[PDB]
């Protein structure tokens, strides 16, 4: 199973897990201040991520950037 | 299982997630703001994603760009 | 599974999902306009698809345009 | 599974679904005109495909052109 | 399963399925006239292909030819 | 036979924090490193994300990343 | 499954197919004329795949040639 | 199943596997002298290694080293 | 499952299986003349394979030759 | 299917340990090489650590590594 | 599984396959003369080999030489 990586660029900013399944809602929001970094993967409980404010992301498709808000 | 990338280039992007199944129909609409990053698989619920508005897509197969 | 990306180059683009068995008839047409992309998997329902209009393509085999009548 | 890419480089190309099975016989003659494309499977139903008409063809073994 | 891509350069190349299991014998031979193109599977019924006429080929490992 | 990330610590004090895989997320370990040491860590059962805090090295298959502290 | 190809470069080529199991005997001999190719799978009854005669090969490990 | 190769660069260097598992904890210590090598898998019994003191490290992501 | 080309560059050539399992003995030896080539998988009945007499052999790690 | 590593031993007396799977961690096993001798080891129901003592030339699928005595 | 070459290039060279499971032992000692080569497999019998004497060794990870 794949994972993203997201360093936070600035404080506040947040990693949030959408449900899997029929049902679509944000069921987890991790916030990140700056410099940490969350290794996340998708899994039985998450099929996609939404990340909101500045942010360096890798996955396996290389890098991309979040613009903060 | 595959995923895409899709990241905001203006407000109101729309990524929409079509029912997997003998019948097609959207069930479900993420918005994003210019900047915000979403990272989606593909699914037992979603087999087919349109992306609405500008956006730069990353995919196993490149870069592609939607425009509004 | 495999997906194909499909981008409409102008208005009014059909990306036909042909049914998968001994049968092969069009059970929906997802119709796109200029700009919008369609990132579209074969599936247990669709094993072959057909796209009418202008649209850039991708898929593992590289890059391919569907030109319109 | 496999696919192959077929455009149609001209009006009335075929492609043709050949039967799985002990049995060898067309089954399915999709018609694409030009500039028209088909990316299509290997199936539990089809295991050879032709192509006639003018075609530009792309496999996991490269680019192929049939002529007409 | 692998696949074979066939071209036929002439008229009346013949792409010949051998049967599967302990008998070798032809089960079905598929004529392809010039500028036709045959994207075949090995399967459950075909475990050797044999190209009789003038035809480019293109496997996993690359281009050959078959000639008259 | 999950993915792993290793950390270096480049000062003393680092957390890598493991978060709860499944429909709940919390920390269930944060396991303290010092400067110079390495933990190669595992994505498991237990352990669907993992949080960096403080300055370090960190390499995934997407690549080489760096937390500031 | 593996394959191999067989591209005949003279007459009376002979690919022979060894039996799968405890015994090791010859169970068929393909033969090939100048300029035909055989494309040929290890299977449940050949784990083994001899060829006589002057002839082009390609495998997985790349290119050989047989001699008469 | 992956593994790590550590080569300790110093006496005493320290490779301490942690528990796989709801709890986490170290379950055994292995001490390496200077210039041996130990190549190591995560395993049922072991999810994370740290390791302590002067050591070359190579893992399938490329070489760290561990300063002690 | 693998398999290795053998090439044979003289006549006499022995392509020898040896037996999987816990015993180890030959139970056939294919011989090839001068340019015949053997093509033959590792399987159920063969876990080792030993060439004798001059050939040119390929296998996945790459070429070698026997004398 | 498991991976392996090569050992060639560069002086005498050079020891390849097999270190138990398991909860249960010690040497099962201590192979001597003499000068030149090679030994391609896999990892095994029994071996998840291997263990290697005096001067010796070593490759894994990560390279080439070598052990000093 | 993987498979190491052995080329013998002095007479008198063994290849020796140690026990798989709780017990090491060498098994078998299959001697190699000078220019044979023996291509041998990991097996559930054999989860290590050694070879002694003068030989030119290739595995997955490369070529080694041993030396007698
Ligand atoms: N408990 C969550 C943890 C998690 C993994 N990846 C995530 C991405 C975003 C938010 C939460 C997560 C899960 O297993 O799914
Ligand atoms: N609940 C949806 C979440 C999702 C994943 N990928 C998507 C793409 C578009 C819209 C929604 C989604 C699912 O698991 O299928
Ligand atoms: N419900 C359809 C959605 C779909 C996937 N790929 C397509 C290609 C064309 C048309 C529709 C589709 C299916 O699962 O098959
Ligand atoms: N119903 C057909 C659709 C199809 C896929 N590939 C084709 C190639 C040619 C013609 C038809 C097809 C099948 O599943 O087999
Ligand atoms: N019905 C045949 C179709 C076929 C596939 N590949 C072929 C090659 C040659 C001749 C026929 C075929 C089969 O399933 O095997
Ligand atoms: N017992 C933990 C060990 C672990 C693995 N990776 C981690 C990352 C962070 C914290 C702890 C861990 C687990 O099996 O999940
Ligand atoms: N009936 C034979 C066909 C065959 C495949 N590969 C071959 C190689 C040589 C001779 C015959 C064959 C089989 O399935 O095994
Ligand atoms: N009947 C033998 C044929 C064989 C395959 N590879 C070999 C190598 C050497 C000798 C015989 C063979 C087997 O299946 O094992
Ligand atoms: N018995 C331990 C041995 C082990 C493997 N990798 C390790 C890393 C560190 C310490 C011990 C180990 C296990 O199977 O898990
Ligand atoms: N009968 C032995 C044959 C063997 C395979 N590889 C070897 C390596 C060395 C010595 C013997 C062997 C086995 O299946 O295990
Ligand atoms: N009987 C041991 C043999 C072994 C394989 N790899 C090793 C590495 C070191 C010592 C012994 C071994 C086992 O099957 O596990």
């Amino acid at each position: 199973s794949d994972f993203v990586v997201i360093k936070a660029l600035e404080d506040g900013v947040n990693v949030i897990g959408l449900t899997r399944g029929a049902d679509t809602r944000f069921h987890h929001s991790e916030k990140l201040d700056k410099g940490e970094v969350l290794i996340a993967q998708f899994t039985e409980h998450t099929s996609a991520i939404k990340v909101r404010g500045k942010a360096y992301i890798q996955t396996r498709h290389g890098v991309i950037e979040s613009e903060g808000k």
